[PDB]
């Protein structure tokens, strides 16, 4: 029993994070076969990162302008492009640890698991989800640049997200694998504003089955909703609006614990109009929406 | 910018992992040079754990009824010796990916990664608080037992706790990595109650640290007070009583802002008898209390390991 916000194990990872400098610049890379793969306004000085023209400063570079340390050895670049936001740093020297791994871009709501490291170190491990308006909510520092998001299915790693900027209201954008930025950022020292933060329906619900696994039930009650009108409440509290593929994913949860996907939602909606009280849901005051269902199953199935 | 539960990497401790089977039981172990260390109750049948009398059923096993697995590859066992509530099983191979490491027995209130193995393979990693009842909310599955919770320091990995336990009431027990329990619970299938439990001062206060560096700083008060009056009051609202580590090892951050820590404690004591008055701090209405001051630290500042 117990739910827990949890991140995979990131040993498979820890293994590809590297440090790149280019001048008086540095940030993390992730080094798979014979690349490595940094945000590329590593090539950026001070100046440059107000409005940088990438492909005029890429071209001013050798490939000795880049410093690539993997722990103490330092990795020779013979060869250098650009593909978006991500620069590509040729080496020669093929990662041994390098794992078998895949580019994905990930959905909005959907998780992934983040590895913080600064200076080609790893720093610490945790769960972010994709938010609706294509931000995240990390913990990230000076020098996080570079740092990677990832899932893990079987054997195979996932990466789905590499770090490029904290905006003023504290969240944090990125791009994927390929360097293009989840949302519409983009990478120039700026400040710069997210679209309307909506909340993630079918996480909360998900949250709300996990509240119900683990012996707490007193948000349920006995009315019932239809799905129009379940979503007409829920967008007009700016959450999204509930699909019947959400309906079905949620189907496994609802069979556990018996409670009908629309019962639950006669549950939240009540919880959206009257609020929580002081009561507290699996210790949380607010309704948590970075659970998917599928967080919720891989933790709570035979509870 | 940002605060969130933050596990450490567990890369050093996944090349640790390794399954532990005797009979039909089976479980994770920790391997570390060429011992492997795993709850003892591997060795019980399902009804021996009943009621097991652990010298009596461990007289009773040879080295060679331990199976020993790092992943699919077996670790012969060549030596066997039961310490507290941990085995301890010599093999001929030492583990070439052992950290540095070492085995320390952790106060309520301090936090560690526990990284969550089924069958010896890792499966997820998350922060956990030692509750001051010596229990932890954490989430174990069956056939979690003998998963770790640790710690990273100068490349060093802290060992401070094996999983062996889950409560009624939904939250888990374990020992220490030389098999000495956390809390007054013991290695046997039977139902088993946690002492009523108390909010972390300390860890709340870090976490008021923390809001301070973050400018909000409202809830700051002009009292102070001394460490005794402050212990005798926060009892009352449940809250545990301050030890001269706690006050120490809120130091760094009483420097960093300024404040005091019974300067501080003054303010907490506040927040308790009062309320918050429909204000929020660091955007919760909720006081934080599983953010050691390390955390708040290791948080605000990015060290690496
Ligand atoms: C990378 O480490 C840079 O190498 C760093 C990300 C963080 C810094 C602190 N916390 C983080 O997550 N990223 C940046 O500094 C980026 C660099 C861009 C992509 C060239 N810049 C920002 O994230 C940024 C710039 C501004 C700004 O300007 C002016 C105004 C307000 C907010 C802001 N964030
Ligand atoms: C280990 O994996 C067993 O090897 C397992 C712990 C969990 C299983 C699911 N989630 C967990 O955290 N541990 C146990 O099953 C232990 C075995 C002891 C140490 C011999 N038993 C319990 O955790 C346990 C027993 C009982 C009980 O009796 C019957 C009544 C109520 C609760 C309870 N928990």
């Amino acid at each position: 029993s117990g739910f827990r916000k949890m991140a995979f194990p990131a040993g498979k990872v820890e293994g590809c994070m590297v440090q790149v400098t280019c001048g008086t610049t540095t940030l993390n890379g992730l080094w798979l076969d014979d690349v490595v793969y940094c945000p590329r306004h590593v090539i950026c000085t001070s100046e440059d990162m107000l409005n940088p023209n990438y492909e005029d400063l890429l071209i001013r570079k050798s490939n000795h302008n880049f410093l690539v340390q993997a722990g103490n050895v330092q990795l020779r670049v013979i060869g250098h492009s650009m593909q978006n936001c991500v620069l590509k740093l040729k080496v020669d020297t093929a990662n041994p640890k390098t794992p078998k791994y895949k580019f994905v871009r990930i959905q909005p709501g959907q998780t992934f698991s983040v590895l913080a490291c600064y200076n080609g170190s790893p720093s610490g491990v945790y769960q972010c989800a994709m938010r609706p308006n294509f931000t995240i909510k990390g913990s990230f520092l000076n020098g996080s640049c570079g740092s990677v998001g990832f899932n893990i299915d079987y054997d195979c790693v996932s990466f789905c997200y590499m770090h490029h900027m904290e905006l003023p209201t504290g969240v944090h954008a990125g791009t994927d694998l390929e360097g293009n930025f989840y949302g519409p950022f983009v990478d120039r020292q700026t400040a710069q504003a997210a679209g309307t933060d909506t909340t993630i329906t079918v996480n909360v619900l998900a949250w709300l089955y996990a509240a119900v696994i683990n012996g707490d039930r007193w948000f349920l009650n006995r009315f019932t909703t239809t799905l129009n009108d379940f979503n007409l409440v829920a967008m007009k509290y700016n959450y999204e609006p509930l699909t019947q593929d959400h309906v079905d994913i949620l189907g496994p949860l609802s069979a556990q614990t018996g409670i009908a996907v629309l019962d639950m939602c006669a549950s939240l909606k009540e919880l959206l109009q009257n609020g929580m009280n002081g009561r507290t849901i699996l210790g949380s005051a607010l309704l948590e929406d970075e659970f998917t269902p599928f967080d919720v199953v891989r933790q709570c199935s035979g509870v």
